[PDB]
RNA sequence: GCCCGGAUAGCUCAGUCGGUAGAGCAUCAGACUUUUAAUCUGAGGGUCCAGGGUUCAAGUCCCUGUUCGGGCG
């Protein structure tokens, strides 16, 4: 019964609260942890009982055998890792104290056993208990589910739950740890530096994503949500720290879908004296190396839409294949479109319109040049990036913030890594010219971000900065969740969130 | 004045610009960094030219000084460190590029010399060099002061020309960044996990503060920002994780003062089969490896306000000191305040009070017991807590989520560690019970509807978490910000912040 | 808003030609000193999606609907 047990239990547990028996005792001391203790004595024989060595463990318990009025098995479950107990009276402190306890132990609750280590003659380690001590009742039903639990509502609405009866979601979590921990070890051994920008930036942005508004009543004043920490560091860059990092926070405020949330972790670096060249071999060694480290090889298997569907085997051998993007785009076409220097001319848009249409594809409602490209190169380019691989320089249209190309005309100098078709790595070159980027912040403002509205996005202090002196530097930033996903076989956002955010039920 | 020097700056650069020369080169080769330059080169005798490699160092021009018209000196700040620079026109690649470059160049632009090491006679460590080349011009005119810019105001909100001109504040951030270091490798060593909890929350919970309310677009809702990173842990412990700990960023829309931000960064952990007394040594072994490891020994001299008043002395040997807080508390007054478990309302309430005007203890919210006796412990045990110092064994209704004394009794099981009259970290002996949790909640609740601000709603998730069975778990609870102002002599928060949110204009 | 098929113990489903609702899972009680998804025995558990007509008798016919899966606006 879903009300009924909660009821019985909760009247048990104020029973045994009102005649002097606690059930939430303050200290319990652990003497060893599961795991030591099945690493330790897994060396017994079947049927063998040391009795000697007396140990003290907790943990919750997920089964209840009952082989006898006076044998009972329980199955500890603490760290991922599982440990039967063998209570039994003759081994017990008493007969009455041995009944007492085993009337009020059911299934999940956390209890701390006394005990010696042994193996029964079918041969197990388990630990047959001289005092079991109640530490925490579960009141609320755990179900018994074989092949753990399927309904994906409850798995990430009550995400212990999932904890307790699915074991591979802590695996997925301690990969996303490490892949954290790998990033900031490697970024510091290169010599940077982490910092914390401000979350709460007074100009919103003249970027597209829309920010999460807050108000503060003691200023009186809007704030707004951090999208990037991009301007605080070139201001950093520019105070004199050539390279910064910061492993930080992003709020989007955009729909919430499969693999989109309304908050996320980046990781975002920037140093000086580099390019885009010279950041793709960082980025193919700290790839490389994390898939190395995280699994046990370069090769990793996927699956894009389930177990069910294709398995994908792609391997992070440090040489990744590195492809410009309009020698490759005009092949895959299978025309040369117009040259580069042509992007604002309309013929050209009008002509990549016309091969559009011809290869039956679909673009958004706004017909611009960037339009058609990023689909042209994101159903003919990226589809044959199944195996990690870089996007070359890509044109001016799409990347404002973005140096130009040292020798080509009108081409960013930036780059992509794209791995399982997605996007994980972008790097860009900084402009540092205060005139250029102004005109650039004006213009972007003007067109989507102020378009019928006051011409305030700029931001007129990283102007004033800029105008003091930035290096030649150069940018880089990582999705960590994408990146978790894909080295945990998660075809979800919510796979590798601890709470995701969900849709309210009412 | 600089209005000019901006103007005349601006149309040079235009001038540079049109006539080819490209003013930002897309990359330079920079072959060795400026410290690596130094301690490699710092063993030429004061006088020797070593003509016969070339590296490419880079850097920002900090002052010029033309010794004749062959002769000119500049000196690169690189990473906090000295490189004087004498371009001469004999060892240049020719006479004509000299003049120009010399001409081009000002104080404060980033420039990049490809170059000899040497020494000059003098016995300063130098580089001829053979080709400049200007990566970053200077458009604004750098302040020339021998001690840095000192106007607050201009220090905080323009922070690069605070990097630029100040040299203590990186040192700042490098202690800073070092503390948030060594608390993690600490913490992974010991075996925990760090997690990411969401900042964002359908209700407000986790420590009593006032929310930053925000919208949301596609779902008609609010969300209020993170106070503390609390409830989520405790349920990812009842979901099977022992051991948890995050550093993350806690929002409280208070005002902005010398101490207080309305952001701000903290580290959080649990831990499962523990209670307040095991993370008393675990929190001191932490400060004390901390301490040794950054500043380098176990004392450390602070001035509470501005570098010409009192500088205390703090030692942070391991043995603390481990005081309760009703004992001391009795011991400065003297009087024996009656028993913590009786509670006396309505009786203690005159007590403080009497304690209050007698003692001279300013009361100005006077309601409440937890007022006045918070009062009285501010007033009359933190102040000589100069060297760190764990307060023990506070009242219970101070704490409304903390477990209870297992032998006394109206006692919650917490300690606070006092450094410099200032708490730092704190522990709590998490509860467990559902029922008592529910209680304090719907209380809390009621106080929010009607009798207190920062009190929390019922968050119904958590209650069916503590349903489902939480261990017995302690938690810890440290403030970033404060660590890294007392280790870093700073009496104020906005030293230790990169962008501190100031007033606007 | 047009149309198709279901609505059964705490959960998943048989229910037959209408001869009163059962099987499994789950809970509880009992037996079983060596089990491992523990093994049996027993009990409670829905009152047939709601209202009706029909039938000797209606979950097991028909008529109005609500809900669900939806095929469609
Ligand atoms: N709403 C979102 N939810 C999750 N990840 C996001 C969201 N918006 C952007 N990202 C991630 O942000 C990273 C950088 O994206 P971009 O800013 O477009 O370069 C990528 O890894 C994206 O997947
Ligand atoms: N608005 C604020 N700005 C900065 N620090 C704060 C603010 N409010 C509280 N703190 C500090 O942040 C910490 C919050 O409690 P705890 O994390 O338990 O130490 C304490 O050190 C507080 O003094
Ligand atoms: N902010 C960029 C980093 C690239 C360099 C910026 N110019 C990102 O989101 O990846
Ligand atoms: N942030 C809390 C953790 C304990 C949670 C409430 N019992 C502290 O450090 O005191
Ligand atoms: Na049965």
């Amino acid at each position: 019964d879903p009300n009924q047990y909660y009821k019985i239990r909760s009247q048990a547990i104020h029973q045994l609260k009102v005649n002097g028996e606690d059930p939430y005792p303050h200290k319990f001391h652990v003497d060893i942890s599961l795991t030591d203790f099945i690493q330790k004595y897994s060396h017994l024989q079947p049927g063998d009982h040391l009795t000697d060595i007396t140990l003290k463990v907790a943990g919750r318990i997920h089964a209840k055998r009952a082989s006898g009025g006076k044998l009972i098995f329980y199955d500890l479950r603490g760290e991922g890792v599982k440990l039967q107990v063998m209570a039994n009276s003759r081994n017990y402190k008493s007969e009455e104290e041995f009944i007492h306890i085993n009337n009020k132990l059911r299934r999940g609750d956390i209890i701390g056993v006394q005990g010696n280590p042994g193996k029964t003659k079918k041969g197990e380690l388990s630990i047959i208990p001289y005092e079991i001590t109640l530490l925490s009742p579960c009141l609320h039903m755990l179900p018994h589910l074989h092949f753990g639990l399927k309904d994906k509502e409850t798995r990430y609405r009550q995400r212990y739950l999932d904890l307790i009866l699915n074991d591979f979601v802590r695996q997925k979590f301690i990969i996303r740890s490490k892949i954290i921990t790998y990033i900031r070890s490697f970024l510091d051994e290169l010599g940077f530096l982490e910092i914390e920008t401000p979350m709460m930036n007074i100009i919103p942005g003249g970027a597209v994503a829309k920010p999460f508004i807050t108000y503060h009543n003691e200023l009186d004043m809007n704030l707004y949500m951090r999208i990037a920490p991009e301007l605080y560091h070139k201001m950093l860059v520019v105070g004199g720290i050539d390279r910064v990092y910061e492993i930080g926070r992003q709020f989007r405020n955009e729909g919430i879908d499969l693999t989109h949330n309304p908050e996320f972790t980046t990781c975002e670096f920037y140093m000086a004296y580099a390019d885009y060249h010279d950041l793709m071999e960082i980025t193919e060694k700290m790839v490389s190396g994390m898939v190395k480290h995280i699994t046990g090889s370069y090769k990793v298997t996927y699956h894009p839409d389930g177990p069910e569907g294709q398995a994908y085997d792609v391997d992070f051998t440090p040489p990744f294949r590195r492809i410009n993007m309009v020698e490759e785009l005009e092949k895959a076409l299978g025309m040369k479109l117009p040259e580069t220097n042509l992007f604002e001319t309309e013929e050209t848009r009008k002509i990549l319109d016309d091969i559009c249409v011809a290869k039956a594809v679909e673009c958004p409602p706004p017909r611009t040049t960037a339009r058609l490209l990023d689909k042209l190169v994101g159903e003919f380019l990226e589809v044959t990036c199944i195996n990690p691989t870089f996007i070359c320089d890509h044109p001016q249209i799409m990347s404002p913030l973005a140096k130009w190309h040292r020798s080509k005309e009108g081409l960013t100098e930036r780059f992509e890594l794209f791995v399982m078709k997605k996007e994980i790595c972008n790097a860009y070159t900084e402009l540092n010219d205060p005139m250029r980027q102004r005109q650039l912040f004006e213009e972007q403002a003007k067109a989507k971000a102020a378009g019928d509205d006051e011409a305030m996005f700029i931001d007129e202090n990283f102007c004033t900065a800029l105008e003091y002196g930035l290096p030649p530097t150069a940018g880089w930033g990582m999705g960590i969740d994408r990146v978790a996903m894909f080295l945990t076989d998660s075809n979800n956002i919510k796979e590798v969130l601890l709470f995701p955010a969900m849709k309210p039920e009412d």
